[PDB]
């Protein structure tokens, strides 16, 4: 069980949902799939308030589902791995969603350096995916599958220990779906065409990990390649080497663990759901990645 919040208790922690960034004094945090998350305090707890508006293709109903998922998602899985659900608001205006802040945010932010965070240690990437792909364990142990498993998704607390954030498109446990949800640039190809299982979000995991190893975000419109997943295809093709897009940012990347972690990323994106690791073996890739 969580705390059942006010929308007005949740509008006064985060200072009116002060759509000002953190950065600068205000609230907000990031503009997350479905919803803004913002920086609150109840009591002296830093809180992250997801509020979720319609925003891009969605109906109020799905988003209550979404709401009502990443609850449900919330309760069953407690993991140092997963985001930490507080509390919502369901009361007035828009649904609320109170977690644990992440004091570092998404692991796509600190992989962009955003708001001019020092670029992540290898080090920390290799606890990042690691922490990530045990989050992602852990959900899948549960029969989750994430379904938008994203750099944006994997959030970094005081520690940089990875937390797997945003349940809203969370499926219990192949089965398809009519309703195709998901970051593009992350998706499997089965998960783009439909059908959920776990296997997507391995796939999904290995374009984080490509984040991870690269600094790249899996999508970039003004890059070539767009997507971050092709140059797994231009590596396995040798036109480019993992060095090539290994993440400048870093002084402390060894050859052997980004390739150890590439290796994971790869098997991960295998375009065959069946030939990829289960989270289990990603996981025991990247222990064995760090010694
Ligand atoms: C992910 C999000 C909203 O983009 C986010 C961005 C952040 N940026 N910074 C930040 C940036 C720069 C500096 C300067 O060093 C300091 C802090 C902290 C953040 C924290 C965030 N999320 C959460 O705290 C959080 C926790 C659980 C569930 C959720 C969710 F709503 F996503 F489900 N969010």
């Amino acid at each position: 069980r969580f705390h059942s919040f006010s929308f007005y208790e949740l509008k006064n922690v985060t200072n009116n949902f002060d759509e000002r960034p953190i950065s600068v004094g205000g609230n907000k945090m990031g503009e997350g799939g479905f919803g803004v998350v913002y920086k609150g305090y109840v009591n002296n707890t830093t809180v992250a308030v997801k509020k979720l508006a319609a925003m891009v293709d969605i109906t109020t109903e799905e988003l209550k589902q979404q709401f009502d998922q990443e609850i449900k998602v919330m309760a069953k899985c407690q993991h140092e791995n997963l985001v930490e659900l507080l509390g919502f608001s369901s009361d007035g205006d828009d649904l609320c969603l109170v977690y644990v802040y992440m004091p570092n945010g998404s692991l796509l932010d600190r992989l962009s350096c955003l708001d001019g965070t020092p670029p992540l240690s290898w080090h920390m990437r290799c606890k990042i995916a690691q922490g990530a792909a045990n989050g992602i364990n852990f959900l899948h142990e549960n029969h989750h599958i994430h379904r938008d498993i994203k750099s944006a998704n994997i959030l970094l607390d005081e520690a940089f220990t990875a937390k797997i954030s945003d349940f809203g498109l969370a499926r219990a446990s192949t089965v398809m779906t009519s309703r195709i949800v998901g970051t593009t640039a992350y998706m499997a190809p089965e998960a783009l065409r439909g059908e959920i299982t776990p296997k997507s979000d391995i796939y999904s995991f290995g374009v984080v990990l490509l984040e991870i190893i690269t600094g790249l975000p899996a999508v970039d419109e003004h890059r070539e390649p767009q997507l971050l997943l092709d140059i797994k295809e231009e590596i396995e093709d040798e036109e480019k080497t993992i060095e090539d897009y290994i993440d400048k940012k870093m002084n402390d990347a060894d050859s052997t663990s980004v390739e150890a972690m590439y290796s994971v990323a790869s098997q991960c994106l295998h375009e065959k759901k069946n030939k990829r690791p289960d989270i289990k073996k990603v996981q025991q890739l990247l222990q064995e990645m760090t010694a």
